This record gives structure tokens, sequence and C-alpha cells, in this order.
């Protein structure tokens, strides 16, 4: 495992990415709450929201506005839920 945390997409403890995701504060609080699971449901709104906005992966700007689904999804409104698998891995 990389790091030791809360897994907060299920509810378990997973590992965690161990890094800042984002220059802030913010992903100081993303890389201890997110885990090497969840960060692949990360992934998939990322693209939707990017779609959904047009927004410029090239630039931060893209990442940026993308942090503040992430905030106001759990360190906001606040919503969790008991689901998802754990399948293997390579690498």
């Amino acid at each position: 495992m990389a790091r030791m945390i809360h897994c907060a997409k299920l509810g378990k403890e997973a590992e965690g990415l161990d890094f800042p995701p984002l220059p802030g504060e913010l992903g100081k609080r993303l890389y201890e709450s997110v885990s090497k699971q969840a960060w692949q449901d990360w992934l998939k709104q990322q693209t939707m929201l990017i779609n959904e906005n047009r927004l410029n992966m090239a630039d931060p700007r893209a990442r940026q506005y993308l942090m503040k689904q992430t905030e106001k999804y759990f360190f906001g409104e606040g919503a969790d839920q008991a689901s998802g698998y754990v399948p293997p891995a390579q690498g």
C-alpha cells in the first residue's frame, strides 16, 4: 500500500495518494481523503466536467474549476455511500 487513509468514496480504509493533487491547501485534504480506488472515480467526473463546461485541460483553469466539485462534494454538502468493488491491479 502507499498511504493510510479512509476512502470517503466508500467508507473504509484504503491507501491515499500521499501527494498534492493540485496547487493549494485544498489538495492537502484531497490526498488525505481520496484513495487509490476512489481515484478512478475522480477521473470519471473530471472528463464529464471538462466536456460539460468545455474547460481547457491544458491550462490549470480546468483543474481549478473541478476542485470546487470535489470540495463542495464531501468537504461541502457531504455525500457518502457504501458501494463499489475491489478489483485486481498490476505494476
